[PDB]
């Protein structure tokens, strides 16, 4: 294609072995066999600058999971190619003139066994450095039992071992039970993405430092994550659009000194933002919240199994700065669990010395504005509603009432 | 170029019976003859993955509209080729090594009765999907009667039937009345792009949900919009650094739900920033606001028609949040409309519930920071001024006053 | 490659009367042919569309400076190929599977009579527009005389001369003194790129206007800068990840109405963020700053040889909103200057109607929040601590205690 052996197209690759396999039959089989030639020419430690997989726009069956344990990959096509399955699943299609996502188009179709379509893993040093995924499509093709389950067990990308540098930009994730994981990220960058009808959007597991989210387009699944960070440091996310239906749409377990800015979040159940089991000295600022009510027929009855006194953001640790959001609440009565009760907007479940200043509250119902725990210590409630909308059953909170 | 039929180089293509059209000649007549075999060969709802058409850098024009009805379309270039076509229409270019855009250039030579360079339009269903546009430029190559109008009833793009997912980067935009429209915008990414010297540069017209505008450049004209939208609801607008010379920067008309946060606008006549005809719960927050007068001499006397107490900000609707934003505003008192009026920062034009909080103004003349409009309700002024630069006409609007 | 002689391949270029030059030899060379080819064939300012250098993923040393001096000059490679040299220095790297960053990889040689691998200049008119680099590594290989030095007296990209609407985007930069220097920079995007382990990071450097830096990663060494801008109007810097080691992690001199907004700071040394020189009307908000001690042995006692009294942020300027940020300071007593001080979180060294509101510090020991030099003027603080954490040597001080 070009007059270097680092870059492949997956359309002109023959596996020597097995003529008749093609990226059309097996995606999966021809990436596995271009890696391994990589391995075979780049021999040392010094001669490792990896190489570029393109994807041309096609359909392309991938059956054999591809392994990724050379720095420096780059796997891209030409499109994210998205569609909405949910959608097409669930109304009449007759004379529709498409039926299925496209561009570059990776259809997910991996044994039980191997169930994540792209595995980036290596045992050893130093860390994977420099992986690049972008401008394709992983579709998961369809949920089981039915198409609105959310389940399959596929995984689109999982980083299951401690990385460098890694950047997945212009993706398209669709029907997949997970899009993206990554596991003990440093210097992640999830960029300009469109990850929407999986159960999972983004994992970032185990831990990480000095990742940024951002520019993304998000939907998750009822029993899954938008987007969730364990113990990561110095996380950045921001000028993300989160929209439903996944349990949350951000969801932070052991995350420190992160902040969440800049994001747009729209979700149809309680619990949309989540900082759990001691996230400390974090931002949650200039962010629109909209909680509303399912409106597809299809999930009308769904829940995340939370009550609406749980918090639009229910948060657990020390020191966070929640402050210049909008939060907009119209949920129906009749769907208001439990049974007449006022919402909880801001939900502090506990910890000290967080600061709740300047964010505006509407809602079709009485609600509190702020309710925090009585375990709370040295909270501050800062123009964020009249006395009458914040509940502190804390005796030591500090409060201006909006005036 | 690549082993798929679906790769297609403008510069390699060849119309069968036509071989003096070239892409240098109508790149607008290749592109629908490149068209016209991806529906010859994708001839199903399950063989419609679409297709990539790469525009090499180099000089084109485009008579032909081009027709855009297939899904997962990515017309990609190398270079978006922006060049000041308003310094070089109006200073001595003796000497000038260059004389207009470049990079992957289109230049926009359509007729007035099929005026746009790209109609992305599908009579039928499903909504047109996943459509890329990235990388290159479109030129409209004049301004008439001369380059200072601002006037030549040519578009770049327009999206004319409901879409979801398109994607719009690395363009750029030079001399056409209306760079981008998109019209029933779902889930749209308008990402880092250069939109300058154009009448308009993105409308986003009809409605639309869930779409992000981040990391642009723009400048429009005195008579067109900078960003428009049309009854959007959870359109983000975040990193964007909006310039002069458009009516306005940001106009929302019927908007709810929205949020326009990090950005940076740069204006040189009121109403920068207008929420029109009932704009709901939208947040305006973190933004850089700076009120300037026109200092390229061409434009001295150009004007968009509205007076200092229109508003930096004018705000028609309910239970917005404008917050924690700067307004620097430096026009020379011979320059204020009408003389010897007091500019206004902030007008809430009318509306129930909106909060202003924690705005910093810088003005060389005297200013009120916020006026309040008689009919307005429930309005809370926070630190966004001493006393005597908030005027409430409005008898139930709380104020604190600057400490 | 694709049927256009405006796009070439390094590795498929041959030097004319030097047979033995190749890519992997002197990529430098090679590039200054190419472009003495597209001046032979672009030679009026109406047939200067420029071109595309594509860079497949490999090994290639530069030796010879490259001069960009066409407009729309596009050098595009397919990996950022980012690698810590630092810790590789610093670890036995027995076992390592790679020793070296890759992706498309430029290994920068220069001599220091030329010691910028791509100046970008041209003496002559206009402006030089319209440049993209983009998704290629230059890597200085060493530093002098050890790796921990951050010297060796190489750049990366030097733009030297006026330029507008240059774009930069998913690079890596490793091991260089200098990564990026742009000049006169306007309409300049500097977004989602890998600047990491270089003395300095991003200078923008002389003036500039209408500039955004955004959704990068970057750390530099403790006698250079992250982001430094001077003399920049409308310079927009946001979804920034700035993390260690630089002297300063934001840098401005002379930079007015300014935006720093929705970025993540993580230092090891005071003076994080420093507005120098008379900055006047920036908008510093929705910001995340964290400083702490240096954990990485080899740096343990490497300081930028400023006390803690100096500030977190160090303002000298008029009329600054430095609003809504959350500040975690965690320095061992023992590391604190000078001994038994109470740290600066915020300093205002100087100048008129400063404004400091809803700002959230945490700390390990007593901290003044902010400090108000004796020249300070009609300085307001709101809500960015107790009194007794506010400190105004200026006798006008307006403070707000939070409540
Ligand atoms: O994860 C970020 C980054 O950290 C490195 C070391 O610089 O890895 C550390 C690592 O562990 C941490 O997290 C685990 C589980 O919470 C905890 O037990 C340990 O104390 C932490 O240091 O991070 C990953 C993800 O869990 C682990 O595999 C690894 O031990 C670096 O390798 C990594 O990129
Ligand atoms: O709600 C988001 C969630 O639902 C999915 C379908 O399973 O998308 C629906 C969609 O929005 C609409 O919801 C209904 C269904 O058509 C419609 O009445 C309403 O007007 C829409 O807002 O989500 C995006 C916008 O957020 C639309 O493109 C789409 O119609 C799923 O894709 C998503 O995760
Ligand atoms: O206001 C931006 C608007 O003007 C255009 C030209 O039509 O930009 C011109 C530009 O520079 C010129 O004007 C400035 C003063 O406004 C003057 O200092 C300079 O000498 C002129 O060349 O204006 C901005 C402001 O400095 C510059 O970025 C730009 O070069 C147009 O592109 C834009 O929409
Ligand atoms: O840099 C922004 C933009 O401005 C232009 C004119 O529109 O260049 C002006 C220029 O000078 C300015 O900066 C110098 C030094 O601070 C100052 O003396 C002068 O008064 C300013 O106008 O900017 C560069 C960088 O310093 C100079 O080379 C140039 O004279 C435009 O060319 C440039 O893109
Ligand atoms: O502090 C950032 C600075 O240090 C460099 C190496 O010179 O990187 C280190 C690194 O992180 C860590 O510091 C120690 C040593 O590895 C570790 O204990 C801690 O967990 C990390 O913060 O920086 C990034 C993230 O900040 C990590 O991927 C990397 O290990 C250098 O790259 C950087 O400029
Ligand atoms: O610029 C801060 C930097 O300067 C040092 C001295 O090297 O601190 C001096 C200090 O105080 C003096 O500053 C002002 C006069 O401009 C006045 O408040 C005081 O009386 C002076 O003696 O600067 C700040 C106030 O601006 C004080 O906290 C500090 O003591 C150095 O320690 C510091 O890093």
């Amino acid at each position: 294609p070009l007059n270097s052996p680092n870059v492949y197209d997956v359309t002109a690759w023959r596996i020597k072995g097995q003529p008749k396999v093609t990226a059309e039959s097996d995606i999966g089989a021809v990436i596995n066999d271009i890696i391994a030639d990589i391995k075979k020419r780049q021999s040392t430690p010094e001669t490792r600058p990896g190489a570029v997989v393109i994807i041309p726009p096609g359909d392309y069956d991938l059956h054999t999971q591809v392994v990724v344990d050379v720095d420096y990959l780059t796997i891209a096509g030409f499109g994210h190619g998205f569609f909405s399955r949910s959608i097409k699943d669930n109304v009449d299609t007759t004379g529709w003139l498409n039926l299925q996502p496209g561009g570059s188009h990776i259809r997910v179709l991996t044994p039980p066994t191997s169930p994540q379509a792209f595995l980036v893993r290596r045992d050893g040093s130093p860390r994977l450095s420099g992986i690049v995924f972008k401008d394709f499509c992983l579709d998961g093709v369809s949920f089981v039992p039915d198409g609105n389950s959310y389940k399959n067990g596929k995984t689109g990308i999982d980083v299951a071992s401690d990385n460098d540098s890694i950047h997945i930009t212009g993706m398209g994730f669709v029907y997949l039970e997970h899009a993206l994981i990554v596991r003990g990220a440093d210097a992640l960058r999830v960029h300009d993405n469109m990850v929407a009808e999986c159960g999972n959007c983004v994992e970032l597991t185990g831990a990480g430092q000095a990742t940024i989210v951002s520019d993304n387009l998000m939907g998750a699944g009822p029993e899954g994550v938008t987007l969730l960070a364990e113990n990561h440091e110095g996380l950045l996310v921001t000028g993300n659009n989160f929209f439903p239906r996944g349990r949350s749409l951000l969801e932070f377990t052991g995350c420190n000194r992160c902040s969440v800015t800049s994001n747009r979040f729209q979700g149809f159940y309680p619990g949309m933002m989540r900082l759990l089991n001691g996230c400390k000295e974090n931002l949650i600022t200039s962010n629109h919240f909209r909680r509303g009510t399912e409106g597809f027929p299809p999930f009308i009855d769904r829940t995340n199994g939370l009550d609406d006194l749980y918090g639009v953001i229910h948060a657990m640790g020390d020191n966070n700065l929640i402050s210049n959001n909008l939060f907009a609440y119209d949920v129906p009565p009749g769907k208001i669990a439990p049974a007449g009760a006022q919402p909880t907007i801001m939900l502090i479940a506990g910890g000290d010395g967080n600061v709740i200043a300047t964010n505006h509250v509407i809602s079709n119902v009485d609600t509190q504005h702020v309710v925090l725990d009585g375990s709370a210590t040295r909270s501050k409630v800062l123009d964020s509603g009249a006395a009458s909308t914040i509940t502190s059953y804390s005796p030591d909170t500090a409060i201006r009432p909006t005036p």
